[PDB]
């Protein structure tokens, strides 16, 4: 067909071939790589679509107008704005409830695509309402029944709810949205494990009391859980996830402790994937910067040698991840905690990275090893720490940062110097 046949049977009166102009349109939007949008959007075919999305007499009309406007918003930010600016966001929220199946998978992945647009969008979603009908779509009387690409739909519309930032999720449509959540991470299939650990990582990454939210639903216990997965899909995101909650407070750390995270770290930080060594490193580095019991937790859990390890024999960005977990440790540990540190062999890998270009990782080592001489000094033995430091060649390290190229790293190596070094 053409645009102009699309138009004409669009406009026809008659349904059948209203119906046929309109799988027309969906066919040529589809199967043309660039399609003319911008003229079916100028014959006002929009409107046109949005009130076939009423007919409920008709299921065939509904969903073929719900994948033409789909198609449409899929497109340019101009095209979106026209489809939602053309009534589609409520016509499709009153679609959610249709008794047929197909048409309101269709109304959910539609209205997923638009609020996965951007985060305007999303809201605008939120607002006309679509939450509660979406999440009684998944009050079913036995979830296990659903199929696979149904529950999958739902979860990924779910999700893109849960996404986007600059404007972040309003805290009630979280609060609204995390049990069903909970309930579809106990699910048997891998995408929807993957898709719900994703939605919990986006909710995680923001304030303490989304944070607070997410651990009061009680999904830890279950993330911690997948994070011995065998799946990287699975274990990628709960490590996600996991990390941002130790970004929060110090209790919500202790919840995810508590939870059993910390013997399942020893095999992460030496995961073969460069990204979960990252991770779990960085997940530690925000362990270790928590209480002092906390920190007495990770020496427990015998995770300090393999921090060691990563920290001598990892990459670059790895490494850093381990210095800030070192440093962290170093400014709030115990000196009992502090002195473990340095007999499980700290210095050596610290001092071999001082050779580092980064300004910041060299003024945090730095940093870390005059924390280690005050605990030195609070127990007297701040000429052992001296001694030890020379003996790997580390003094002559800080010696080679004595350059005034660089008038931080100069003021650093000096004054450490001039206190220990004398």
């Amino acid at each position: 067909w053409t645009v102009d046949d699309i138009v004409k049977g669009i406009n026809s009166n008659n349904l059948e071939n209203q119906l046929q102009a309109t799988q027309a349109a969906r066919k040529l939007l589809s199967r043309e790589k660039q399609p003319p949008i911008d003229h079916i959007i100028r014959a006002g075919l929009i409107p046109k679509f949005v009130s076939f999305l009423g007919r409920t007499d008709c299921s065939p009309i509904q969903f073929e107008s719900a994948w033409a406007l789909t198609n449409i918003a899929s497109g340019s930010s101009e095209q979106t704005k026209a489809v939602v600016d053309g009534g589609a966001i409520p016509a499709l929220i009153s679609l959610l409830a249709s008794p047929h199946a197909h048409i309101s998978e269709q109304a959910v992945w539609a209205l997923g695509n638009i609020a996965g647009d951007g985060s305007v969008f999303r809201d605008l979603v939120i607002k006309y309402g679509a939450i509660d009908p979406l999440l009684a779509l998944l009050a079913v009387p036995d979830m296990s029944s659903l199929a696979g690409g149904y529950l999958r739909n739902l979860t990924w519309t779910l999700s893109n709810l849960c996404r986007n930032k600059n404007p972040a999720p309003p805290l009630d449509a979280v609060e609204q949205i995390l049990p069903t959540l909970v309930r579809l991470l106990h699910h048997n299939d891998l995408e929807v494990l993957a898709d719900t650990c994703w939605a919990i990582s986006y909710l995680t990454d923001g304030p303490n009391e989304r944070i607070e939210m997410v651990v009061k639903t009680g999904v830890v216990p279950h993330l911690v859980k997948l994070l011995g997965s065998n799946e990287l899909s699975i274990m990628t995101p709960a490590l996600r996830a996991i990390g941002n909650i130790v970004t929060g407070t110090d209790e919500q750390t202790q919840i995810v402790i508590d939870a059993g995270a910390l013997a399942v770290f020893p095999s992460l930080l030496v995961h073969p994937k460069t990204n979960i060594q990252k991770e779990a490193t960085w997940t530690m580095s925000n362990i270790t910067a928590g209480r002092q019991d906390q920190i007495q937790q990770v020496v427990n859990h015998g995770l300090v040698p393999i921090l060691v390890s990563v920290l001598s024999k990892a990459d670059f960005k790895t490494q850093k991840e381990a210095v800030w977990a070192v440093t962290n440790y170093t400014s709030g540990g115990t000196v009992e905690q502090i002195v473990y540190l340095v007999h499980c062999g700290i210095i050596e890998p610290l001092m071999n990275l001082l050779t580092a270009k980064d300004t910041k990782i060299i003024l945090v080592i730095l940093d870390a090893i005059s924390n280690i001489f005050q605990a030195a000094e609070k127990l007297g033995e701040t000429e052992k720490l001296s001694i030890m430091i020379e003996e790997c060649g580390g003094l002559d390290k800080i010696e080679a940062l004595q350059n005034h190229e660089n008038e931080s790293v100069y003021k650093a190596s000096l004054n450490l110097i001039e206190k220990y070094f004398s």
